């Protein structure tokens, strides 16, 4: 059973599955799947698992297609890492879930180095 | 007084306060305070001065947390240097302020090139009890 580590940005995270290989760096292309849940009524607000192809991002490069936290938090993950994240509202949906942290679990599927 | 020095990227800067110690190099972790203003009407668009702990960046490594110009212009600054900067749109807000330069003043509060940034106080103590 693992503690959370807190980023400067206010994300709490821990790795539920360590994964293996070289850790993702800023600028890497990363294919991911994830789900996010409310912490007040525990409901799934978003799950990508039903997309054929996993969505891809560039690590550390916010491009408005996912919550801000995800672009940051993939850094340091490896292929098959599963990272559980307690996400503060300013990095998720400050206009839809303004008051509560959201709980995300993110799976890295594939990494293409920059 | 002094002229602006222009970088290749178009940052025009002068040091208002020289600073002390070794110059900042790419990759150094730097705590900075800054404010930026429009030159059309000189209103403040951003100020860090309400943050008791100043934002920190790695010199020369844009991470999208601050305007691009900042990561470049810390290089060669020192602890306590204050640099006044005329910044071109491509390095600031290329959509929001596409048509004017912006005026920034950046102060370097602390440089950590150290990795001497080990743990302190109760954290340090509890860490050591966790080797042994
Ligand atoms: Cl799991
Ligand atoms: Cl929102
Ligand atoms: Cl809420």
């Amino acid at each position: 059973d693992k503690p959370y580590v807190k980023t400067e940005s206010g994300i709490l995270y821990k790795d539920l599955i360590d994964g293996e290989g070289d850790p993702i760096e800023e600028g890497d292309i990363v294919y991911i799947h994830y789900q996010g849940k409310t912490t007040n009524d525990f409901r799934i607000i978003h799950s990508t698992f039903n997309s054929i192809i996993p969505p891809k991002i560039r690590a550390g490069q916010y491009d408005q297609k996912h919550i801000r936290a995800i672009y940051e938090i993939v850094i340091g993950m490896k292929k098959h890492t599963r990272r559980q994240c307690v996400v503060p509202p300013h990095l998720a949906y400050p206009n839809h879930f303004p008051s509560q942290p959201l709980l995300y679990e993110i799976d890295v599927v594939k990494v293409v180095k920059k």
